[PDB]
């Protein structure tokens, strides 16, 4: 049964159509400050991952752009976190598919997922994101 946290998780990146809302990234955000609900989103945002999928790219889509939102958002111990697993994520740059309606939805992850990768691993590049996400709010 979810905690609270990470059914937050889980409806920010469910297979409904339509990304999640910034309010709901934003809550999830506030749980990236404390021990217990940052483990809680890490567990539930790379579960995504790692089940290589036909018709879940969308899930995996919408686990990256919270994990682009949170990266930007959140606690800097939660970027932290998120280093320890590069791993995983990369594991997302071959990802390839065309669903059954001759959409290719594969390029949208492997662009997102090349992006966020550039941005995890520079500092410079946090920094600034950092800066101007906070300024926009």
């Amino acid at each position: 049964n979810y905690t609270e946290m990470e059914g937050k998780v889980r409806e920010a990146t469910n297979n409904e159509p339509w990304g999640a809302s910034s309010t709901l990234m934003d809550q999830i955000s506030q749980g990236t400050y404390n021990f217990r609900e940052r483990e809680e989103i890490l567990s539930m945002i790379f579960r995504r991952f790692t089940e290589k999928a036909g018709s879940e790219w969308r899930q995996i889509y919408k686990a990256l752009q919270l994990l682009d939102y949170l990266i930007k958002h959140g606690s800097e111990r939660f970027i932290d976190d998120t280093r320890n697993s590069i791993n995983l994520i990369r594991i997302l740059e071959t990802f390839h598919y065309i669903d059954s309606q001759g959409r290719d939805q594969g390029i949208n992850v492997r662009t997102r997922v090349k992006a966020l990768i550039e941005l995890l691993s520079d500092d410079n590049k946090i920094r600034a994101e950092r800066k101007k996400a906070r300024e926009t709010a």
